[PDB]
């Protein structure tokens, strides 16, 4: 924004001009634990003292050792896992078609529609979200193949719950009752709520269902953590919204360090030991350290969760009277709040999402929008419970605003 | 390397029983400016104070602003440049391929063999340096050819530098000449001098042969500096080893930030202009503002050539009491020790390089080698003379015990 | 069954015991005109005395040339065609890619489940329905995104052609909208009836919809009348099933030489000569072939002949009720087998043995998919036949319904 | 060219005005038995009457039955075959991709700069002929790797052969010695005499050293005989002109049925196992039959040796003659600017081709300065001598400088 970023602490965001806002997109996230936070500015500093930067292949350093082990222990599900590091889930995700391809000695990657597992060649080739749009750059990554992700939203007629995980699983059945074999595919990479493609998430009959085909085909089940891990949903994997998971392969990237580059491949043992090396940084080790205490000592897990089922029922009460608001998708400080032209016809209004943004932001508040008309509501988990508040004052008005026709653009 | 690293500073490692050793490997050339630097360890903790992490979309920063700019102006060349972040060697790469295709509408990239570019299935795919990066992870990225890249020293009875500039180039052409068009090549890829290859320079005849070539064909000019700028090899680049070449593109990692994850792309302004997670990070710009701070300040890049000059006449000395020393290759701070069985076969002595590096460890030099049988020589640039000459000293040693035979494993 | 076949004419393959067998055959279209039909035969046997072959890019040839002006001027529309020869079903396909990708300037190609579009590299990519054909052979073509062709039978609670075609054509974008960028997709290859798939037509609807992204998109509408085209759906070509749709590109192979290896690919003036760019027999074999279809009026034939045979196909369907489905378009239909007609459920069981029961009683017929019996005899098939070969697949599924066929 | 064809008998040719030619370009020798030559026009005639074409893809017919035990027998090599059929040999190349792995497992195939394997996607990207590439068409398929051809012409001041085979073999090895995981390559596909290349015979050492590596990796070891096969050379397969190599996979097409589309992948039993026109096969059927009846394999090394003496009498007079390769009735004859250079002449190779045409001799270029002499293997010696002598003169009105374009 045309006036610049100085520091922040928590919520609160300060730039040049000494100008407080209040934070909802936590860097697509990161912010888990607020910003500036004491005990992760601690560790960043004290470890930049002892040693920058060594590479985990040829030496060991403590921190990212000790994190290799809170790691595997806190990963979802009982199987002995094992820890890969990266830079970003970017990398993350690259590595788990590496990894997926060699344990399996196979080729083709099933990923999704809505999803977004990053940025660098394969992780570019895993994704299809709206503004995330490879061209000009390809050929991708080959031997890909795409699937759509349940639209709870968007529906025929009449559609239960249990119709749409019915729906959505024949179209996935559809490729392999086509072209691509089953004993070919090496992987199948799920977001358990995607972020990007507008918080939206997975029936578990659905999942259940895809955890099984994966399960009896011998292809591997992978799922992405990078934007919905660290109890941003409530509990601490997304994945564990779901009963009884245990991913073979899962990224996590991001969040881990508080925005530190830091990133982990969490899976399983068998799996992790089919390629070797070299076919983990300490500062940001330190920071994962000090933030995953955070997350413990604080009770956050619970924070994400008990804000986040009251954060719903004001976002239920606030489409009562804004019947704009055409949806409302919350899973902990985790929500998608999508708007609509009408309710009947459903249409995106990102008109009115944009203009939403601008009176958030000029009545002291930051907020994005998700492929158009849903706003992704992913605020820190240490706002305190006021300061959230003073948010939903103004995200109210704001609809109100734009309702009685207020701010243009 | 059967360890766990305690801390370190510039060009010593201290490990947790309390040892000390001259870190001869400056781990993969990350760390040119040293461990811990004062100004670096100070720019971290300070930066971390006031932000951690927030992508440069959103709200822009202070130092993600002043690097941003500051990375264009010490560029090789005088034409406008823009400079994008990422994290990883590996992730740069990745973008210099989307960068090359974009502005070109052309589909193919050229590659070198024996270089390591990186990890991530684009950057993973152009490399040619170790097997395991291809094996049970394919298929790779599509439209990439490999050619050869020159060796000066296996040359066939009595080449003339010429000679191996216009054979190679020659082998260069080949693929143009059969199956690759040249108005689909949107870009060649080459370290101007390769690492895992073995500290390997292209004659200055080669280069302006295949760097016309690109700019004939309108084919871009790429060049990764990620093991070999940022003062590395006697100028501040590679490339300025060579009259008057400009990067369409250029990529660095790694030593940018005293070793910190943070990395950029630096293509010429038009490349730049078609597009644009962790990446841009406050406290790794911090870290890496600071780094050449360092190379300016404290002459390092002046201080590399004459240190890099100095350590390549004392092999020069030390070849000829040593009849093994095949190749003693070397530009700065930043050189390849070949080891061979005799001198005229030129047959690799992968027994006596291990048997050199595991005696110095044993001493109190980390130094490890490439290709099986070369000594990676590419120390923290800020060494001290007083170390500079005991690393040195205890090499030294390492040939008279092996031509004994006093080592074993 | 091993079959062994000496010779031929018309609809009757004849082996080498002396049995006498009642084509209708498969393995995409081949038999159009018919077996042996004097006048291929005669022009194929005179084509050989003359030219054996000289390849066109070396010198030209009559046969070729003919039917390079005569295939351009009688495939569909208006515009101007020029007129590539493939050797095979597969190498027009190959070449639609080609085609696309060098007139575009687009990499990405969008095709369709339960296809086939041929058995090389490329068209092998584009095809779907066989995974067979795609075990152990990776990596195939990159930038090549499937996309479901419309299934009308397996609906969803009483749905109607206009909600299938929504339905099918919201997938058909899901793509587009989210990772395919339709500016850098060359073409959408479509069977108009999906041959080696079930015999399966587009409804009205769903064809105008995807017809009116491609054009406005800058995306090239390929169609493939390998299986379909030829006067089979009772129309010269299948995509004239559908209204004033004008292909960008198309291809054909198999019966436009009555068997004898020949492909075309038929697409625009400008399109053609993308790229910097047919054999004497098998051309007069094929300009033969094209002079049968409109003097025995094969066309008009099959849509007469398909219709009459579509009652007699239902009223068989209300005695014996396993046929689920009859889908009939020309003398170009697919029987489909069910448990039941709510659950829908495939009996290929049932199928497997009526068409063995039926190659026990002269009638030579071959599964799609293990339940859909494809129907696709010679069309100048003689009404007594067609008969002796409809009453003998009544009399199946008495049989079938008794356990009366074991194996 | 310009020129519509009506009718051709063995070596001659003729346009609807009545101009008899030669053929010594031959339908990129697709036409080793001659033009109509008449069992292969009985041929025809009989099984076109029984038969036009039945679908394969089920049920069995006699004519392919009888060609897929004779092809299977005259194979090279005494181990175990089976063939598979296809409509040319582009497609029959797609099959060797696709065989090799199925049986191996493995990915990467390799492939020879200046290969013309053929027209579809597969074999496009095999191919590495320049004139024959692939703009505008790619993404091309994956993982095909183009190690480079041992061309014995261009080499560096006083290589021995040996030479030249350690060197273009230390390429080879540059791809596994670097990127490219040798144990996870499906194939190498080798023509043994380069087609369109140049009629670039590989060396005795070279080829060895190759079928070497492959044995000791599990790299199925292949070879396209489109061109060079059926006796083109003088031996039956072009292969057998090496010391005991047995191809896994080996590619028939052209001149299998004189021309009519017909194609053919003979492989090892074991290679085929585990993963066809009835009019055109009785084509074959008696071209085979020409081929051995008409005794061809030894024609074409006896008429091989006349041409390749003669054409090098025709250098020691014409110096633009750089290059003469010649293995059977089957020749490059490199054109250049200068003996000592050894600069691409194309320029010349056009005008010899305009003068030729104006005389009533076919012949075309390679790459544009390789004429490529490869009649019909039956072309009587009369003719041969008719050619033999208005290449010469050729060479002489473009030594005194002629011919216009």
């Amino acid at each position: 924004y045309n006036l610049v970023i100085d520091h922040a602490h928590g919520a609160t965001l300060v730039d040049v001009d000494g100008n407080k806002y209040i934070d909802l997109l936590a860097s697509a996230s990161a912010i888990n634990v607020g910003h500036t936070h004491e005990k992760v500015v601690k560790a960043i500093a004290d470890q930049a003292q002892k040693l920058i930067h060594y590479t985990p292949a040829y030496f060991h350093h403590v921190p990212g050792m000790e994190l290799s082990e809170k790691l595997a222990k806190i990963a979802p599900g009982n199987s002995p896992k094992m820890v890969s590091f990266g830079n970003s889930g970017s990398d993350a995700n690259d590595a788990i078609i590496k990894f997926a391809r060699a344990y399996t000695g196979r080729q083709y990657i099933v990923s999704y529609m809505g999803s977004y597992h990053g940025s660098t060649y394969g992780s570019q080739t895993l994704s299809g979200s709206s503004l995330n749009m490879t061209r000009k750059i390809g050929p991708m990554l080959p031997s890909v193949v795409h699937v759509p992700y349940p639209d709870s939203y968007r529906t025929y007629p009449g559609e239960t719950e249990h119709d749409v995980s019915l729906r959505y699983f024949n179209e996935f059945k559809k490729p392999f009752e086509s072209f691509l074999p089953a004993d070919e595919t090496a992987c199948v990479l799920i977001e358990p709520i995607q972020g990007d493609g507008g918080i939206i998430k997975a029936p578990e009959e659905y999942m259940q269902l895809v955890y099984k085909f994966c399960h009896e085909h011998g292809i591997l089940f992978a799922i992405d953590e990078v934007n919905q891990g660290l109890g941003r949903t409530g509990k601490m994997w997304a994945i564990q919204q779901f009963k009884d998971i245990e991913p073979d392969l899962m990224s996590v990237g991001k969040s881990l360090a508080s925005g530190m580059p830091l990133s982990a491949v969490i899976g399983k043992k068998e799996v992790m030991q089919s390629l070797d090396a070299p076919a983990g940084n300490p500062v940001c080790s330190a920071a994962s350290l000090a933030t995953l205490d955070v997350i413990e000592y604080e009770g956050l897990v619970e924070k994400s969760a008990t804000d986040g089922a009251y954060a719903k029922q004001r976002f239920l009460e606030m489409q009562q009277r804004h019947p704009m608001i055409g949806d409302v998708r919350m899973w902990g400080l985790n929500g998608g709040i999508e708007l609509v032209k009408d309710p009947k016809t459903k249409e995106p209004d990102s008109d009115a999402a944009t203009k939403v943004i601008y009176y958030a932001f000029a009545h002291g508040v930051v907020i994005i929008t998700l492929a158009g008309n849903i706003l992704r509501f992913q605020p820190p988990l240490v706002i305190p419970r006021e300061q959230l508040d003073q948010a939903l004052q103004v995200l109210d008005d704001a609809f109100t605003a734009v309702e009685n026709g207020e701010v243009t653009i």
